[PDB]
């Protein structure tokens, strides 16, 4: 009876797994927001970065596409 789910790791915030986005590799989970505000600005750059999981403590530090990514935000 009631629980702290939470999740995402960018903000620790609390929400399901409809609310969130895996990444592409590491198979992640982070609220589109987060996911968003931080490939978002890189996505849109692809000068470099590659962008790689949010979560710099990752077993798996997957990374990210540009196109697949700026689709589900400037598509
Ligand atoms: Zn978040
Ligand atoms: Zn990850």
């Amino acid at each position: 009876a009631l629980d702290p789910l939470v999740s995402c790791k960018l903000c620790l915030g609390e929400y399901p797994v409809e609310q969130m986005t895996t990444i592409a590799q590491c198979q992640c989970i982070f609220c589109t927001l987060c996911l968003k505000q931080y490939v978002e600005l890189l996505i849109k750059e692809g000068l470099e970065t590659a962008i790689s999981c949010p979560d710099a403590a990752c077993p798996k530090q997957g990374h990210l596409q540009e196109n697949e990514i700026e689709c589900m935000v400037a598509a």
